[PDB]
RNA sequence: UACCUGGUUGAUCCUGCCAGUAGCAUAUGCUUGUCUCAAAGAUUAAGCCAUGCAUGUCUAAGUACGCACGGCCGGUACAGUG
C-alpha cells in the first residue's frame, strides 16, 4: 500500500501570506533510484568477477 | 692596490707597544631637495599585558515539515533559495 499518501502534512497560515500545506521528505523509502543503485552495485560485482 | 705614518734619545739604530688609517655593525649628534629598493622591540626583560583582529568550512551529489522567503493544481512525500 502507498506510504507517501499517509504522511502527516502540516498546515501554514501567515498574516497576508496565502495558505499552504507542507509535508516532510520521507526517508528510508524505497524508490526507483534506490533500486537502481542496488542494481548498479550488483552489476559492478558482476563485471569485477568477469 | 701584497702600502704604512706620529710618539722613548742631546742625537742614532732597534725591540716594542700606544696613537693614527680604511671597511663593517649597533647607538647617537648635526644636516637633509628629487627618485628606486629596503632592515626594523634580536641584544637588556622566553618581562607583564587593556582592547580589536589572527580558523574556518556546502556541492548537482550526508541530514530541510524554521512560510525565513518563495511555485503552477493548496485532494499528487520531497518544486527551488535557504
Amino acid at each position: 500500500d502507498d506510504v507517501r499518501q499517509y504522511v502527516v502534512r502540516k498546515p501554514l497560515n501567515k498574516e497576508g501570506k496565502k495558505p499552504r500545506t507542507k509535508a516532510p521528505k520521507i526517508q528510508r523509502l524505497v524508490t526507483p533510484r534506490v533500486l537502481q543503485h542496488k542494481r548498479r552495485r550488483i552489476a559492478l560485482k558482476k563485471q569485477r568477477t568477469k
